[PDB]
């Protein structure tokens, strides 16, 4: 929970925000450092509050709505992997991010990528 | 916001119960018809509370740690997709669950898939 | 081999051409009936040539790079997925397509999908 | 091509043997350091023979049936990336591993991952 919450910085130097509470809840704000996006947006999410203690990392997901006061991109990231402890914390995730599209795109919608985050 | 509030169902006969909010929040219940699962799990989410009007789906994403008051898979699911209205309402999504794992095992993390959902 | 050997098309109206060889190889054709393409491209891939007699089903998979006599899209599309035999045979697939890109957009590279081939 | 010819190492110190034919083949082998495995299997796939030149990544991808003389892991991974030249070279994949299984456990057929490949 003190684990989690905190500001992480991915590989692409985008900032995600969050608190973790004590019922499983991600709450927070995700900022981008690419693509058609600027300034925080929401983020919710949910982690196991009661992860396994044999060392392995405890599962979580997040969404951000493209949308805040600035820009509407008409599109939703999901981040879905593991908060590791230690040393060097890290959270490592896979992404889905969906646009909306009709239905004639919609074989191109989703992207899919790997984000890491880590505290510096 | 009155499309996507409701009870859904995906190909696996799971339930999605979720509300939108006039603020983009998703929030319900999620319950799984497969896998080490049983009873609802808290799910929160975000749409696009403001899509286009040129025919594009709604986009959105949302997540489950699969933990509750009887079961803990030590994992969590995330769907990104898109709400399409009309006659035959659906919601079409991609998920990634990642258990938490050990670092050995964190190649074997992500299972990734498809659900389509709709109201009947 | 016999049950993939053949042509199938998927929902979008693509159509799959494939040998599958004694010792595993997939080779033939891809026709997509979205996105920039036309005409033929060369396929292989590999399957698994002696597959558990459970009922489960059959593991393969195969590429496409999207370079023909008539276009170039400088992207590969991967399918992953299985031959389910009986009745109404099906390959259940995902696929990731990656197109080339500078360092900067290689975090929006890659699209993933869904097609189900059936031989109708 | 002789960009991408030789062996290739990724994170998991996995072995990635390849040859690049002129027509855009990719044939060799692949040893893998984790998982239900051992020893060479036969790999196939495509690469983009004639790539953008403004800087960009060269796609390609490529399978792998987890069926050799040793073991039948009645399973198959697709790797979809591209090929960064350069001081560095590197292979940047996303991959799908798509088991055999009953229709009932098609639901957790796929795991998805990211592997980078090195020449060293």
């Amino acid at each position: 929970q003190a684990g989690i919450t905190g500001t992480w910085y991915n590989q692409l130097g985008s900032t995600f925000i969050v608190t973790a509470g004590a019922d499983g809840a991600l709450t927070g704000t995700y900022e981008s450092a690419v693509g058609n996006a600027e300034s925080r947006y929401v983020l919710t999410g949910r982690y196991d509050s009661a992860p396994a203690t044999d060392g392995s990392g405890t599962a979580l997901g997040w969404t951000v709505a493209w949308k805040n006061n600035y820009r509407n991109a008409h599109s939703a990231t999901t981040w879905s992997g593991q908060y590791v402890g230690g040393a060097e914390a890290r959270i490592n995730t896979q992404w889905l991010l969906t646009r909306g599209t009709t239905e004639a795109n919609a074989w191109e919608s989703t992207l899919v990528g790997h984000d890491t985050f880590t505290k510096v």
